[PDB]
């Protein structure tokens, strides 16, 4: 086989699972917060997936 | 076979899970955060993944 | 075979799981937090993967 | 076979598991955190992988 | 078989774990950690693979 | 002061939290589950406050 | 002061929370499940506060 | 002071947290459950309180 | 002061926390479970207060 | 002072924790269990407080 590419590919066969991201988010999985109380001035509680890029 | 990439590229045969990220952020995987009181300023509680370039 | 890659590649055959990142944050992983105070002013409490660049 | 990158690959066959990174986080594996008081200003209470560049 | 790097790659065959990086963190391991209390203005309670170069 | 009690009594002052039981089930506590596949006949997945006693 | 009780009682001052049960079951407390896949005949796949007294 | 008490009793002053019980399942505290697969026919996978009297 | 008690009792004072059973379960701790998979037939995976009198 | 007890109980003063059991199961104490993977039949994994009267 062949193939060429410029990105960002994924390219596979018999494949569970597939993502691809520029950006950006994307979730796909099982995921469970429980909380009770969240206070301050700012404080990032439950962060799983994250970027913070502030100019 | 064959194969040229710029990147960024996930190529592969009879794969369980792919990821492919420029970014940003993917979740797909189990995560589960119990939590009782957050507080101060600013403290990152609970982070899992994460990435922070602030300017 | 033959491959030419810029980067970030990640080639493979029979491969049970695949990550590519450039950025960025990707949880793919389980990941259980229990947790019940936090305070302090700033604290990092429970990081996992973690990458703070501030300027 | 022949290959050439520039960097990052990560090339393989066979292979249960794979990572790259440029950046950045990336959480696979099982991770379990339990915690009962984090107080102070500001201490890094329980890090597993952890990159601090601040400027 | 031949092959050129410029770094940072990590080549293989019939193999069950890859990690690559540049940066940053990658965490693919098991990983328990229980905890009490944490104190103090700021102690490192439990780090487990940790960089700090702070300018 | 004085106090008889037969039971099951819960005498007190000052006292943030507060449970009785007879039987039966409380749950006042913080609790998150996250969960992706249950199977077999028949495994008690995440069990936090049990009792069984069939005849 | 003076009490007397045959049960069951909960008896405070200055108290934050109260539960008495003779049953039977009462939930007062956060609670988070995230569930993607249950199977098998039969399993208890996620109990908090529980009781099974068959006969 | 005087008391005397059939039992189950529990009495105090000046106290945080309470639990009594006869039965029976109490949950008061924090609980993090994060879990991928459950298999098997029958495992109690992940029990923090339990009881089992099958008869 | 004077007591009698019969048990089970817990009798106190200036008593951050308390705990009385008969039974049965009681749970209010701080409790972290991350997993990742649980086979066989049939093993207690992760147990924490557990009792087991099957007849 | 005087005191008669018949059994169980736990008299006090001054005391930051208590538990009176009988049973039973009860935990109070922090706890972090990580796993991977469990497999057998059927083996207990990870045990902290454990009981096993089969008959
Ligand atoms: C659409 C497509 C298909 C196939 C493909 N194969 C690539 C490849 C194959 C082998 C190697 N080596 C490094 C041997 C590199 C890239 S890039 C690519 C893109
Ligand atoms: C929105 C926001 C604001 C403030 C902030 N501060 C962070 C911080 C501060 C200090 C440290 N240390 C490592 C001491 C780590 C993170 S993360 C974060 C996110
Ligand atoms: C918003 C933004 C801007 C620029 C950018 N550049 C990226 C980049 C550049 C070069 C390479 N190489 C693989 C050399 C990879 C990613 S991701 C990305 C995202
Ligand atoms: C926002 C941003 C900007 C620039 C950037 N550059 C990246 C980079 C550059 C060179 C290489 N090599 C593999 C040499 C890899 C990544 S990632 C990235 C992300
Ligand atoms: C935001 C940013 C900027 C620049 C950058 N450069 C990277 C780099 C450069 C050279 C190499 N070599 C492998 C020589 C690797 C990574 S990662 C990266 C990320
Ligand atoms: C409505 C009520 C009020 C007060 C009260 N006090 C009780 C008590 C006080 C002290 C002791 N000791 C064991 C000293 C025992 C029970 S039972 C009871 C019931
Ligand atoms: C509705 C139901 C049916 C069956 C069942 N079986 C349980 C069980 C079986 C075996 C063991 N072992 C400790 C081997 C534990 C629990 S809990 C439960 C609940
Ligand atoms: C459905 C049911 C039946 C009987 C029962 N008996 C209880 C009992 C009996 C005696 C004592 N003592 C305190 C001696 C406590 C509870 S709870 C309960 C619930
Ligand atoms: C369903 C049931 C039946 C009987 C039962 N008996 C209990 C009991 C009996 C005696 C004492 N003592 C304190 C001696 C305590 C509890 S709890 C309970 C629950
Ligand atoms: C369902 C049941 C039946 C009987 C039972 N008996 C209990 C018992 C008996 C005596 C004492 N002593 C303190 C001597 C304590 C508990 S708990 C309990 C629970």
């Amino acid at each position: 086989k062949k193939g060429v590419v410029h990105g960002v590919a994924t390219v596979a066969e018999k494949t569970k699972e597939q993502v691809t991201n520029v950006g950006g988010a994307v979730v796909t999985g099982v995921t469970a917060v429980a909380q009770k109380t969240v206070e301050g001035a700012g404080s990032i509680a439950a962060a799983t997936g994250f970027v913070k890029k502030d100019q």
